[PDB]
């Protein structure tokens, strides 16, 4: 059964989908097209859940026949009731300064093998599992990686024996969430997953579904988009709100961000798909945006598509860069950057650099950041002139062979600010 545990030793920080992923978790019998599994396995580890050695051999034959990169295919043998790995698998969080853990919860649907599955996931990854006593659904959860999470109103109505404050406190204790944004549902739907209408694309970017003016959800979604555009995000700027127009219930927000690739389910028409992919491409410079057609037997649905049938897996040895950027004309008066870098592999970190460029001229220059205290690195931009334009990003490496940048995509989309002092 679900086993409640004490919460993880603090501080805790839930890991966002756009942070480094060591793998992606899918399930057999499949709910996704083989073409998607082949694309995933080209660059990333694909973990497939199977119920037996027999099913594992069936899957290996299908992957071989389809030309899947078998060197990137791993398996977990466990019973499951469904292929909605988004919804019942564990949630990832960093805790105890430099550990990666899994958070289990009471799955909100009567599928006991799905509900039990996180134990097998933690065992496979060799990480600790914590049991947060809330009725939850992964499809209805997203975090920005800076302590905010968005969920539909189901997060309170399915935990109605607790007060909202008790629900928020569990999210704080197990996932480090300091703003549990459970948004109102004016239509009070029986099922309402945030990934059907909203998606953080970055700490400062959110995609909100848009529908035609006469659709019954038109005003509710316009209100949601205005709510996010009017408020401050983790980086101190307003959210950038992007809109994916669903003319006919296309699940365009139900995408998967996996490292530098974004897999977007597409159902047509082709012009409306192209418009939606161009919103993702505009929102996420440097990323590879891939439209993915559905499998004929298990097609994408408006309320259930690619994000619902995948789950990114964090890196147990994550080389994590925590940084709040200095941006625009609001970067001063102190043009000093700070980055906290920790190795969850307990590896030796070296080097920690600021790569920067002035007025878009020449190659990026690397400067070693000063380690003022353990895990705390700084760099001051000096000798700049009024109205100079800066691009910069953070780079770190460790002796486990990990290499990371902040932002994740690195040099293709660095942080930008203007010298106003
Ligand atoms: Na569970």
């Amino acid at each position: 059964a679900f086993q409640e545990t004490n919460p993880p030793a603090g501080p805790v920080r839930a890991i966002a989908e756009y942070e480094r992923s060591a793998a992606v978790l899918v399930r057999y019998p499949f709910g996704i097209p083989m073409e998607l599994i082949k694309e995933l396995a080209k660059n990333d580890k694909v973990i497939t859940i199977v119920a037996s050695e027999s099913q594992k051999n069936t899957v290996i034959t299908q992957y071989t026949q389809s030309g899947v990169n078998l060197s990137n295919c791993d398996f977990i043998i466990a019973k499951t009731d469904s292929y909605w790995t988004r919804d019942y698998t564990g949630w990832f969080a960093m805790y105890d300064t430099n550990k990666v853990g899994l958070v289990d919860f009471i799955y909100n649907r009567p599928r006991p093998n799905d509900d039990e599955f996180p134990k097998y996931e933690a065992q496979y990854l060799g990480i600790e599992m914590f049991g947060m006593k809330l009725k939850q659904t992964g499809g209805n959860y997203m975090t920005d990686g800076y302590g905010s999470a968005v969920q539909s109103h189901i997060a309170y109505t399915e935990n109605s024996s607790l007060s909202q404050a008790q629900v928020n406190q569990k999210m704080k204790d197990y996932l480090g969430i300091t703003h549990h944004d459970v948004v109102q549902d004016p239509n009070g739907e029986y099922i309402n997953h945030v990934d059907c209408w909203g998606k953080y694309l970055a700490p400062n970017k959110i995609l909100i579904r848009k529908v035609p003016d006469n659709h019954p959800q038109h005003q509710a979604l316009e209100d949601m988009a205005a709510y996010f555009a009017a408020q401050t995000c983790a980086w101190g700027t307003k959210y950038e709100v992007y809109r994916a127009l669903a003319t006919n219930e296309q699940p365009y927000t139900n995408s998967l961000i996996l490292n530098n690739r974004v897999f977007v389910p597409v159902n047509g028409p082709a012009s409306v798909d192209n418009d939606a992919l161009n919103v993702y491409k505009t929102a996420m410079p440097g990323y590879e945006i891939i439209g993915v057609k559905g499998a004929s037997g298990t097609p994408w649905l408006g309320t259930d598509a690619l994000h619902c049938r995948t789950h990114e897996v964090a890196d147990k040895g994550y080389l994590y860069i925590k940084h709040y950027p200095i941006l625009g004309e609001q970067a001063g008066p102190d043009y000093k950057i700070e980055a906290d870098v920790v190795s969850c592999a307990n590896a030796t970190i070296s080097p920690v650099q600021c790569y920067y460029r002035i007025n878009g001229s020449g190659s990026f220059k690397a400067a070693d950041m000063t380690m003022e205290s353990t895990g705390h690195y700084t760099y001051s931009f000096t000798g700049l002139n009024k109205n100079d334009k800066v691009e910069y990003y953070i780079s770190a490496a460790d002796n486990s062979g990990r290499k990371e940048t902040y932002p994740f995509i690195g040099e293709p989309d660095p942080f930008k600010f203007t010298c106003m002092n």
